[PDB]
């Protein structure tokens, strides 16, 4: 895609924090938006290349052409998709006006994505669930994405990471307008229950980190490996994942070694209420730690108490930490193969070795309703099957409307970042 300027783009800034054995040193870092959330028009004029959810045919006759005449705009921030940061901390509201949610990349300037390697390291963030009922999703993660957006790559993308370009993640998303380069025009099938979004011909596939998936009844932290660690388009069924005729079929694991604590069943552990032991009423800490060998571990802090993450028994597997042992014993367990059929912990392993992207989020789930986070599914499954239950949330709970009006006010608030060598955010 190209870059047209009837909206300046400025990146709220955003301070966050590099760490040694020394002490913690401030950086000026900066937040943008996902391209797919922009208005995307004419280079020439203000005829739009997307509306609703469906293409221009004049502008967009196919992929590589549409990109040409195509451009991507500014984003006002704060009016237009109620994103705000202050200082260390960034506030990312619900429904603003006709926007439903955002999703933001930390840059280390206007023209390239920081990039964190995860390996021997870690990365603590306060976190304001408290505003996330059943149905929403604060999400912070990292993902394999180019550091320029693709523009080395892709002469046909223009814009790059100033314009928040060349997402990628595990699911290979087929909903995004521009991957490497090109428009997804071709193949496209507007959303029969989504006004704003589609699926296109092709997906743009990457390792996933996903250290919070997370609202204030259920929380989870999940890698999700790909058979090629960076991006990767991929075309139709090919791509696997949720739209697409095979979930399993493509080259990610879409499923992802999860560690939720409801799940694993403690119940009592997070939740709204000074009885939980992490009351999601109130901010918390969360430090999540990366092994040079891949295995995770995990404490939260709240009114300055350290919380290991809680013991969980499955199968034969005994202990708090993420590592092939408890995937294996939770496929065991649980059901399912996709993350060791993708490679396991090895392979993502070679993400946190490399350079993964911050990305904060505020979403609601037109698939499945946010029911695989915070409730029981799938809907083929009940409370007694095992790790069916993965919060409280009643199963008729989250659909997209519904949560839209209801909960339009509904926010997360990501603070304090802080990043460095095991040991030294603390
Ligand atoms: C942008 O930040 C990247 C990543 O740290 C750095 O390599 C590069 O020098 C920066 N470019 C400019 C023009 O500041
Ligand atoms: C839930 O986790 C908390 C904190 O580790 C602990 O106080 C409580 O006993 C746990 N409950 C169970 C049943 O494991
Ligand atoms: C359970 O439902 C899933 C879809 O979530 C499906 O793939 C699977 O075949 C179902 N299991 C049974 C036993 O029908």
């Amino acid at each position: 895609q190209q870059v047209c300027t009837q909206q300046a783009e400025t990146h709220p800034p955003l301070t966050w924090q590099k760490c040694t054995a020394s002490g913690c040193t401030p950086q000026q870092g900066s937040v943008v938006l996902d391209a797919n959330w922009r208005w995307t028009h004419d280079t020439k004029s203000t005829t739009n290349c997307y509306d609703g959810n469906t293409w221009s045919s004049t502008l967009c006759p196919d992929d590589a052409t549409c990109a040409k005449n195509c451009c991507l705009d500014g984003a006002n921030y704060s009016g237009t998709y109620g994103v705000t940061t202050s200082g260390d901390a960034l506030t990312l509201q619900f429904v603003t006006a006709s926007n439903v949610g955002s999703r933001l990349y930390l840059m280390a300037n206007d023209s390239t994505y920081q990039e964190f390697t995860l390996s021997g390291n870690e990365f603590s963030f306060d976190v304001d669930v408290s505003q996330l009922p059943c149905g929403l999703n604060g999400a912070l993660y990292f993902v394999s994405m180019d550091a320029d957006g693709g523009q080395s790559k892709y002469p046909g993308n223009a814009a790059g990471a100033k314009y928040g370009t060349g997402y990628c993640d595990s699911q290979c998303p087929r909903d995004l307008k521009f991957i490497n380069g090109q428009a997804n025009v071709e193949g496209w099938e507007p959303s029969s229950n989504n006004a704003n979004t589609g699926v296109g011909g092709h997906g743009s596939c990457c390792s996933e980190m996903d250290i919070w998936e997370a609202n204030s009844i259920s929380e989870a932290l999940t890698p999700h490996p790909c058979e090629t660690v960076g991006q990767t388009m991929c075309s139709g069924d090919s791509c696997g994942g949720t739209y697409s005729n095979d979930r399993y079929g493509g080259t990610c694991d879409p499923d992802g070694c999860d560690w939720n604590p409801y799940r694993l069943g403690n119940t009592s552990f997070y939740g709204p209420g000074s009885s939980f032991a992490l009351d999601t009423t109130k901010k918390l800490t969360v430090v999540t730690q990366f092994a040079t060998d891949g295995s995770i571990s995990r404490y939260y802090v709240q009114n300055g108490v350290k919380f290991q993450q809680p013991n969980a028994q499955v199968g034969s597997y005994s202990g708090n930490t993420i590592n092939t042992d408890y995937c294996a014993a939770e496929q065991t367990a649980f059901g399912g193969t996709s993350f060791t059929d993708k490679g396991g912990l090895a392979q993502i392993n070679k993400a946190f070795q490399g350079g993964m992207v911050l990305v904060m989020s505020l979403w609601d789930d037109y698939a499945v309703n946010m029911l695989w986070l915070d409730s029981t599914y799938p809907t083929n499954a009940t409370a007694s099957t095992p790790g069916a239950k993965r919060g409280s949330c009643s199963t008729s709970s989250g659909v997209p409307a519904q949560v839209e009006a209801q909960s339009p006010n509904s926010k997360v608030i990501y603070s304090n970042i802080r990043f460095g060598p095991i040991g030294s955010t603390g």
